[PDB]
């Protein structure tokens, strides 16, 4: 068996992590690159895929904050606020 933990590089060359580092809810990388799906890094940017429709990024400290931000919904999947899609 080969075990492959190939791990994951900050887009800025700052840190190398493991992937289970990755959207684990704290911000390892100073551009926020391995906290995409989180609210942990200051600098970050969640992506609004809006299937359909034109994509979207909010800041971060958007996911889950119990506002809906993206019109799929989707940067309140763990706040208690429940979304609906207004995209069109
Ligand atoms: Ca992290
Ligand atoms: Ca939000």
């Amino acid at each position: 068996f080969y075990e492959e933990s190939k791990p994951f590089t900050c887009l800025d060359g700052t840190a190398t992590i493991p992937f289970d580092q990755v959207n684990d809810d704290y911000c390892d990388c100073k551009d926020g690159s391995d906290e995409p799906g989180t609210a942990a890094c200051p600098n970050g940017s969640f992506h609004c895929t809006n299937t359909g429709y034109k994509p979207l990024y909010i800041l971060s400290s958007r996911v889950n904050d119990g506002v809906c931000d993206c019109c799929d919904g989707t940067d309140e999947y763990n706040s208690g606020t429940v979304c609906e899609n207004t995209c069109r």
